[PDB]
């Protein structure tokens, strides 16, 4: 007997893997909407790059999407006209490509001050950098979302900030819940067993799950790029945990549906749902069927939970190992009227002619 | 004609150079009270180490002093009984000796939560670490003093925090005001010309000057220890700047007398003053007369300003190239009744017998 879930949302996906293959992997993982990161080549750090990327996504995407803009050392104060068309703004505050490297905390402040106040900001921030960006958010009187929290240190800092009523949310990736040192390159590095246990213990503090799908081939992992492929394995791993009583189905759906929607102001998808079989036990293979990454760090893990069918806006998009919607079926949700972020009137009545 | 100054205070001095030679250098630099750092060998990170260091200082010091305790990964919550006898608590948040290394921002939080709330905390914090420790201070609802601010990035962050009414103070060392890249190992690294200019432009943001006197020999600088010797050169450099109109005499005395007193609750020194000659032009030699460091990064700089006489508690302590008070003349100011930090009653009326 199948369980019907709403269309799940992954707010942290890297596609350079193209839009068509990445979104195929998404659908096979029971994900119907993705937010794609700006650290492409070239990176999405200005209006022309965003415009091109949006059209490429519209033509190649099989599920729905929004595209992030990336903060650079040169673009603060220049993105205001296109900001509302993006998922949000992403700051890369630790190791990154020179194009996205910020030289100084004053540059972080400039972004927080110039980016429209009603639109999302995500920060890749590890260890003390979480504390640093939280300070910038407070100084500029706005919210921030922290991605791939991986350490006890980080989740406890975020917990302390929430206890003081600060507007911070966060996400955790499956490899930081289901892999550790014992078990391999990724940023944030895999944590210790104590880090993993801390993340589970503090599940109440975690607002979202997101894959941080980063589809490098082994030839490229083995000057190592950070990241693991994860779109096809995320939901099966989490369903296994649900079936073991580690979290509830509702806990899962808050973190892969409701909280992504409300933090990023992502719209509902009409006639969209995912059917899963909670009974089927299987072993994760050396590589999953869809991602061009062609490897997975979860190889060998036993899981219970499989995506059987995905319906997206009234069409069968995925069934039992086959994706049935073509490249281009997917749409930019920021272009839907219900996908615009609500805003106070910034900041004709009497036509002359 | 001489100018009489009050007894100047250097709140950032490393003595392993012993107490007698370091305090001789202090007096020759017109400094009558020093706060000595805990990064000795062994470090001052527990009650027995503090007790021994206090007696060694009492026996060797030629000027008055207070000793910092150092935060470790093991001593949070253990220092409460001796905390009030120290200058304050110092956290080393960037590169340091393993003994003083803190593994996680949660350890910083633990120190901020456990150290008595009415007593000083100083943090060595560079670049984003300044933002991180400021966040910890806000989360724990208390003040923090940041040492050796060296970069435009850092002083502007502190300026922004002050504009939001946050309880933060800071200090700047002379090498960060009078040397730059152009001109050599030290932490914080020497800044660019733009960093130096930013510090001068934002003098209003700087609460204290302090030497960060770190008396390594060249044999040890040339696994490089961070720091420069600076006790004997600090005041002459700053007097030169005063004579050039870069800051006023009052600006200088706020930063080397009044603000050190009020941030660290250091007591007045009775019958104590420093006489300086503002007319004498001289060139800083390859090494100053007193410090065992036996070198100086300011070699070759022309200065105008010389310490002629220092009187400490009614005795002539220094005159024209000779220190006249013996090792042991100096006292622990935290033992003076006026040197205790005021505190609400924590936290006999009816004798039984």
């Amino acid at each position: 007997k199948l369980v019907r879930l709403p269309g799940l949302i992954d707010v942290h996906v890297h596609l350079r893997e193209d839009f068509a293959s990445g979104t195929a992997a998404a659908l096979a993982g029971g994900i119907t909407m993705v937010c794609a990161m700006p650290n492409t080549r070239p990176p999405i750090i200005d209006a022309p790059a965003l415009a091109l990327a949006q059209k490429l996504a519209e033509a190649g995407a099989r599920c729905d999407f929004a595209l992030f803009l990336g903060a650079s050392s040169e673009n603060a104060g220049t993105l205001g006209t296109v900001a509302g068309s993006a998922a949000g703004l992403k700051l890369y505050l630790n190791e990154t490509f020179s194009e996205l490297r910020l030289d100084s905390v004053v540059q972080w402040m400039e972004h927080f001050e110039t980016w429209p106040s009603h639109l999302p900001i995500v920060a890749h921030a590890e260890q003390q950098t979480v504390a640093a960006v939280l300070m910038v958010a407070q100084l500029t009187q706005r919210s921030v979302h922290i991605c791939h929290v991986a350490r006890k240190e980080e989740i406890l800092l975020i917990k302390a900030a929430k206890a003081r009523g600060l507007p911070v949310t966060c996400e955790v990736a499956p490899h930081h819940l289901f892999l550790s040192h014992d078990d391999g390159e990724v940023r944030p590095e895999l944590g210790s067993r104590q880090d993993v246990e801390a993340l589970w213990e503090n599940m109440a503090v975690i607002d979202c799950f997101a894959s941080d799908h980063a589809p490098h081939t082994l030839e490229e992992k083995c000057r190592p790029p950070p990241g693991f492929p994860g779109l096809e394995t995320m939901l099966p791993l989490l369903l296994t945990a649900v079936s073991e009583g580690r979290l509830s189905l509702d806990d899962l759906l808050q973190r892969l549906h409701h909280n992504p929607r409300r933090i990023f102001h992502l719209p509902p998808q009409e006639d969209t749902y995912v059917e899963v079989d909670l009974e089927h036990e299987w072993t994760i293979p050396s590589h999953m069927p869809f991602s061009k990454a062609h490897w997975t760090p979860f190889e060998g893990q036993k899981v219970k939970g499989t995506v059987r069918r995905v319906v997206l806006r009234g069409e069968v998009a995925y069934i039992d190992g086959q994706v049935l919607v073509p490249p281009g079926y997917g749409q930019d949700v920021r272009k839907w009227p219900q996908g615009a972020v609500p805003q106070l009137p910034p900041s004709p009545e009497r036509p002359r002619r």
